[PDB]
């Protein structure tokens, strides 16, 4: 009976904190006197995993089944509709009982009023079979067309599909690290494919209800008596050619329901393609930002060069210095060491340094190693004046190899990475 | 008589300041000797609310009424034009008297010269009925076509509609918080729909004035003697197919007014669709910026990892530390507490802290609570050396539960959020 | 004779500095022994103003004059070509003598070698009349077509037009403040219009050289014997329909020069329209950046709210505080006062402050006024504890009106903007 | 035998460091007991330079050779296929032996398992001639069509081409400074051209296998018995018209393989063009960032002006100050001097300063020159009060010329750039 309560996962510990907050939430669920269903429990997961599959199945199969087929009295179609109505009614019954993340777990007052205020009507319309009631209660062709238009009320399950998809993918940013633009662009691709699939069925459906006039494209292309696969292929081609702004037929369209459907599909396709270009741009601009911020910083540097009118050899020397200091990449070594915790910084220092001070109290050694600084030099650029202590990591130094010190005229022969521990910090560590 | 003066609203207090500045502005309006109209008063609001509705009504109805209908001597059309001319003349009379935000409320000198210099001519042209004067003063078909082209001068009210819309939506950024890109993109959508509606009427209007030559599309499609709804539908379809860059008919266009109108509508549609893509991109890039700045910062962090060639276990340990420190979100807790005022920071501290120091002078307690710091640790990462005081918010610590202190070998067993009050700040508070 | 030397303008003082650097540059021009022409002088300006007009005139008139007209032996055409050849030869002669901004004013060595290395050949080809030489030196229709293809070598003046336009608009960023994206987008619009105008003439030119085969569109549309205006209109419509990716005719194109010209114009139009979308996006993203950085900062603030799980009343109180502190706008008052000079800051302080300290040594007053700080409070938020001095700019305070002080239980009744001069800074000013 | 080992280049010194790390890597390659091939050596470079040329040659020639030609038994075709199979088998043999940058140079364990896990199958399929085996082992037209479909398995060499191109261009960001967006956009242009070239051959290939039905476009346009150049031109035109979303023929397509190929090419072309717009936008936004950050900063400055309601003369004075301080360009002179090394800063100071202190111990002079600060003033803005030392670089000062000092009422007549060395720093240098 603990399936209604939230368990102890990585997600529950990231949301609530320690195990004590999770046990407080479990006692809070068990304290409201009901069979209350917590929205992070396993039961909602196992239920919505079934419901998303049934939603995708219905939203793909139902327009093709309504429009293209002739006799709607086949047995597996009726079985399919009855089972879909049963599950989408039980999901409404459980939506009476679930918790709402704003977590409002008060069953008799908060959940009922919040569900009746926001999303009861759309789920109630999309749940029950409306057409079969009118068939039991009740010029037969007008009745059949009216029942087809009533049976197209099943497509209001998209408002539930969007809600459950947004809930699960809002959960799954915390269990796993995900790029946001990828999630947004695949959500948009799914929406675009679903809209194109609906426009195909709609552009066959509208000449269908008029008993195929001689002006429509179906009668012109002489394709009334083919199979449903051929008709679906041509209708989907027509819908995709209107959606991607192509230009379909020989003539301009003649009938009045053709013109307005054409214009509607053109507007929907143009807006969807504009949002697709926007998501593609937002995804491309976040691939190599570390190689872009360095470029902007070097633009500012050469602007500083141009403001003071420096000679050309000095400018190419600055260029070589930044190439061998940052290596085409932007990072701030002060703030990164500022943000971290202390023994993890001790680990990073014990990896990088603390092997160069092997020659000549461990806590004294760690304090000296924390008191260091990183420097990059250049050949010809001599560092000492005749009349601050260094260590050598790389490069050549003439007055040597990797690893030495200058105990208190030294010229750099190549690119050298050095360290420094200048005597004020050393005296502070001696005081410690 | 106080309707001409600005009242005391949320907007007036955000603009001018206290009530004293508002009373100074009211005395300034009452001191200029006139019936001067202040541009933030209620009278301009109640006037422009009527004028925007009349502008939308005229700019939708008038091209359809001029082009498609045959006899323009129906009585309600003349009544509609007379009432529109009356209101758009009275609006000119009141635009002589209004104040101008640059607020220049000097009536006889500043307002008259500024209005005559900038926008008197366009409002004067779009105000008066030009066609009826030529009809009273004055080959009859050329006269009727000339009066239609003169009656198309009513469409210079768009320059007033743009001005009033920009004034009100510049006001309504301060009464309510609004995203800027939403306002920009709905302004562009309104402009695009209005331009498409005008291109439809224009592409029926140009074959209309030539007594329908046999080369034009109206004579080819055999649609001279249909109703005006059918003709408007086909003309709007042709205009939208040129605007969205489709490709309309079987043949290339033949007549010379067809080719240049076609090219003009193609260029206008291409530029409008490019600006729509630009606004859509600018709106998409401002949805999840807090989830993007964290991504860029972590790119810089892993670049810092790659610059010093750290081992893989240390890199995944940094990754886990940032996941459980920032939780996929960028914020700077130092600058946010820097920007705020002092007792509001005392409120935030009294909510978060000041319950953990419940065990063991209230001002002393508030000073100690302001002297705290926030820390996040990791399991295995022990924090103390044998031979600074902490508090526990979450996690487990072995040598415990949530809430304890280390009064002056402690190992973190899980993710722990701790506090710190190191003895220098404590001695400063003891000095206070 | 001083027209060859740079004068004293706003631009010369912004580039070189004081008048002494300008006089050094004038002596440098007069010291190189030549009639050397400095590239910032008035003579190059007055010369290039003529040359840009002749370039636009030639690059518009010459393709229409070559392709559509039949007899090329009219007198004003020959006069026009002779005068154009004369001016574009004299411009080459002066390009031997001008200075080069890299300013290299050394005449006999630097300028000649740099001009012969980079851009001598293209200007030499586009300068001289090539076709008339072949006409004097030399199946007549092949000769006429060959002279037309040789006379199309005049269109290599675009490489000079681009160079002079970039030089002048690089100059005119410093004389006047200009948005960069506006300059870029109008340069692109000019290039796109010129390319479309060339594609029209080219798509009439290619069927022209083949003596109008029956497969081409000119023979199909029966438009060989119309005037040149009709043919230019249809050719430009065909070129613009290929460029904006429309779909032109009934059939697919049949001949082989039609297909490759069609594909070439489609590729050029697609790339130009993509760069136009890019420039439009870059222009839109730089209109309301100050209203966007505030939005991003408030996203970070509400993220900081969500990280610590604050109550709702505190969150809306932070929201009201930022609305009445920054007013939907981002600025940093510390760094702006950091960047400025000292007496200008004294001017800003003497405007804002120094009227509130009117009640109760002027240098002492200026030091106290520099030692102030700006604060914003909130109603209910009382500021003093029973048992730092303030000034009042706005709001109401109960224990008052605008302008008072607290000389060393005060409750804010409304939004209050206050000042502060806490006693350490006051003691430092007393020490001064 | 040292060609398998990495040599000493600029790239090897930038990657590994000094010469000692390179010699350690050479001893590491020579210590694994094999003929192991290091992935940065010269041998992989000289091998992949041949392999990229063979890949481009095969991926251009093979679809045109399979589809359009009739008899595939010509001798140079068989020689070409045999040589291509030989080289792409030897490349597999060497891919067994190469090192893998993750550098894993362990031959018998790491490389074999990593290559068998990731990319053995695709290279094995694309290496061997599959069709000739079925021809040796084995209604003849079905056999010929089946061998053509088997011989189209050679096009899985694109997965190797992408890998080698990404490896070399990841190497060549470090040998030379390159803009990233240029590399990305030319990679995308190459991919788009290759996909269009494949769609042309595919849209001729599909009617080819059906023995040219009368519904297809080849039989309609009466182009079965032309040469292969004409057929390739029309097929590539059809593929490019579907890819750029044009609208190709008179009728809608009739056959079922036509419709789905048409829709597939439309979707691929739309996605490629959207990514091209994204790369073009990302390239345009990185051209003039230094002229954009100044614009954003000045927006913040004028917002700070509007927040405090400053007079207009003060606002234009701030505008003139920023124009003559930053010159339309953003840079931070403190952080740039912070990032650099010390003797290079001494070089920059010795260029800019140290000529103005020529009048009135060299180390003392360098310390005073490091203790300076840069200031910009304005005419009318007098700087001294009657009752800090300066130097003059430009401008005029009345109580002069360029270069003077104020040894401890001076009015600036023009724009002046000055220096400062205020007495605390001078006393510190005297202490040094
Ligand atoms: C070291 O431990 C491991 C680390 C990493 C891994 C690899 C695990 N992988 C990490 C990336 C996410 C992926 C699956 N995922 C989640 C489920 C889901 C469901 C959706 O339907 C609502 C959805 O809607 C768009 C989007 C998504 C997003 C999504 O992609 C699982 C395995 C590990 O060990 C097993
Ligand atoms: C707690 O107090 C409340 C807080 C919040 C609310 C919700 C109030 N809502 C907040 C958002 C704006 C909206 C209406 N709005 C303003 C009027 C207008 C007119 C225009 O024509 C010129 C226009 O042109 C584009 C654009 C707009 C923008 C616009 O959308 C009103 C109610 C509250 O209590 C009643
Ligand atoms: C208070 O003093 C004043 C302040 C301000 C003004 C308004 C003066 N205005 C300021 C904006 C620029 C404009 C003209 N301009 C320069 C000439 C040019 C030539 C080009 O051809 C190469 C070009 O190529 C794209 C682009 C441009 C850009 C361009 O627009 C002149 C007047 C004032 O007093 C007179
Ligand atoms: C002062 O010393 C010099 C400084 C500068 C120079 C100019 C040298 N130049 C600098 C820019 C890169 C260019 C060639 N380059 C590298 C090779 C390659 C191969 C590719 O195939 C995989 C590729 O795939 C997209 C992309 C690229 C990128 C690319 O453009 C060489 C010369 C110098 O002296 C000789």
């Amino acid at each position: 009976g603990t399936l209604l309560q939230p368990t102890v996962n990585k997600f529950s510990l990231r949301v609530f904190g320690s195990h004590k907050a999770v046990e407080i939430e479990q006692e809070r669920v068990k304290s409201a006197g009901a069979w209350i269903i917590h929205p992070y429990s396993d039961f909602r997961f196992y239920w919505d995993l079934i419901m998303l599959l049934l939603m995708v199945g219905n939203l793909i199969v139902l327009p093709v089944g309504i429009t293209f087929f002739k006799e709607e009295n086949s047995p597996p179609w009726i079985v399919f509709n009855v089972l879909s109505d049963t599950f989408f009614l039980l999901d409404l019954v459980l939506n009476f009982r679930t918790g709402i993340v704003v977590e409002i777990l008060l069953a008799p007052r908060a959940i009922r009023t919040r569900y009746l205020r926001t999303w009861f009507l759309v789920d109630l319309i999309s749940s029950i079979p409306v057409d079969y009631i009118f068939l039991v209660v009740e010029r037969a062709l007008r009745i059949v067309r009216f029942t087809k238009i009533l049976s197209l009320l099943r497509l209001l399950r998209l408002s539930r599909l969007i809600r459950y998809i947004h809930q699960w993918e809002e959960i799954f940013h915390m269990t796993y690290d995900l790029a946001s633009a990828v999630v947004r662009i695949f959500n948009l691709i799914g929406m675009m494919l679903l809209l194109c699939h609906w426009d195909g069925c709609l552009q066959f459906l509208v000449p269908m209800l008029q008993d195929f006039p001689p002006d429509c494209w179906v009668s012109i292309n002489h394709m009334v008596n083919h199979s449903w696969g051929r008709q679906y292929s041509h209708a989907l081609f027509k819908a995709m050619s209107h959606m991607l702004c192509i230009g379909y037929g020989q003539q301009a369209p003649v009938g009045m329901p053709d013109v307005w459907l054409t214009m509607l599909s053109m507007i929907v396709g143009a807006t969807c393609y504009a949002m697709f270009i926007g998501h593609a741009t937002a995804l491309i601009q976040s691939l190599d930002s570390s190689r872009r911020q360095y470029q902007e910083k070097y633009k500012q540097v050469e602007q500083y060069m141009s403001f003071h009118k420096l000679p050309a050899d000095t400018r190419q020397r600055i260029h070589e210095y930044y190439e061998h200091r940052y290596q085409g990449k932007m990072f701030d070594e002060e703030s990164i060491l500022g943000e971290l915790s202390e023994p993890l910084r001790e680990e990073i220092i014990n990896f990088t340094c603390r092997g160069l001070v092997a020659h000549m109290d461990p806590s004294f050694v760690t304090a000296v190693l924390t008191k260091l600084r990183f420097e990059v030099f250049q050949p010809g650029d001599l560092v000492v004046r005749e009349g601050k202590m260094y260590f050598i990591q790389h490069g050549l130094l003439s007055v040597l190899t990797d690893g030495s010190y200058f105990g208190e005229s030294v010229r750099a022969d190549t690119y050298c990475r050095l360290y420094s521990l200048s005597v004020d910090h050393f005296n502070a560590v001696l005081e410690e």
